[PDB]
C-alpha cells in the first residue's frame, strides 16, 4: 500500500491531513501524483499519524 | 559549522568525496554553494565519513534529533 | 598492513571503505582473506583515498 | 588456495590465527598437513575472520 | 592516532576483534570509550593484529620504547 | 620468591622502595596484599632495581 495513503487513512480525509501538517490540499494531491513526500515532511507525516506510517516507509531512499 | 566541509575534510579532497558518492565534483561545489545536500545522498555522505557527519548535520529539517 | 588494510585505514572502516566503493562489506573481508583487491576495483580505491592507495600497490602484478 | 590458507591471508599469519583461536601455531600446521580444520573450531574461524571464512567452506562434509 | 580503531580495523570489526580476544563486543567499545586498553590484553591485541598495533601504542604508560 | 620481595631485597627497606618509586609505603604494602604491582609501575621497579627483578617477573600477565 502506498504510504501516503495510509496516512490519510489514518487522519480520515485529505483536508484533515493538511491542516494537520499545515500544507495545502493541492500538495497532498502533488505528493501522491509524484510518489514523492517531502523530505522534510516525513517526520510531520510520522507524527500526525501517530507512527502508522514512519519516515522509512515514505521515503526509503532518504531513511 | 559547516558539514559539507567536514565531509570533504574527511575525504580529503571534493574529488575524493565525489568518487565515493558516485557524483561529479561540480555536484559536490553545487551543493556546497547553496548549503544544502540532497536528502538522498545524507545518508551516504554520512556513510563514506564513517560518521564524521551525521544526516542530522547535513539536513537538519529532514532528520530527528 | 597492505594496500587493502590502509585503505581502510584512510576511510575510516570497512563499512566507510564499502560504502565508497559502492560493495558490500563482504567484498571488502573477502578481498582480504585472499590477499587482493579485484583488477577493476583500483581505479576507484585511489580515487576514494584521495591518492593515498594508488593501483600498483594494489596490484603490482597489473599496475607494476 | 583453500579454507585454511585464506583464514591465514585474513588474519596476516599464522602466530595471528593461532592467537585468535586460543590454539597453538603447531595445531594450525596440523590442520594444513591434514587438509582440514576440526569441526569445533569452524565457528570461531568464522568468527574471527570477519566472516570472510565460512563453516561450510572450512567443512563441508559438516556444515554442507 | 587510535591504537583501538587500528585493531577494530584489522580484524574488521568489533566482533571479529572481539571474538579474537575472548571478550564480549561490548568489553571493547568501552576499552575504546575510555582511551584505554587492559594492560593484561595487550600482548593478545599485537599477536591477533598480525603487529598492526603493538603494545607501546596501546599503552605506553606501560611498555617500553 | 615474590617479585615484590626480591625489589625489597634489593632497595633495602619499604621507605627506600616507596621513595625510588614516588610512591607510598602503603602503596607497596597494598601490591603485597593482591598480588599485583600495576602494570604502569613495571619498568619502573626495574630500573629502581637495575634488572633485580624484570617486567616479566613482576607481571607475566602483562609482559
Ligand atoms: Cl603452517
Ligand atoms: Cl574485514
Amino acid at each position: 500500500m502506498n504510504a501516503i495513503d495510509i496516512a490519510i487513512n489514518k487522519l480520515g480525509s485529505v483536508s484533515a491531513l493538511a491542516a494537520s501538517l499545515g500544507v495545502r490540499q493541492s500538495a497532498i494531491s502533488n505528493w501522491r501524483a509524484r510518489g514523492r513526500v517531502p523530505a522534510e515532511r516525513c517526520i510531520d507525516i510520522e507524527r500526525v499519524t501517530n507512527g502508522a506510517v514512519i519516515c522509512r516507509e515514505l521515503r526509503p531512499d532518504v531513511f
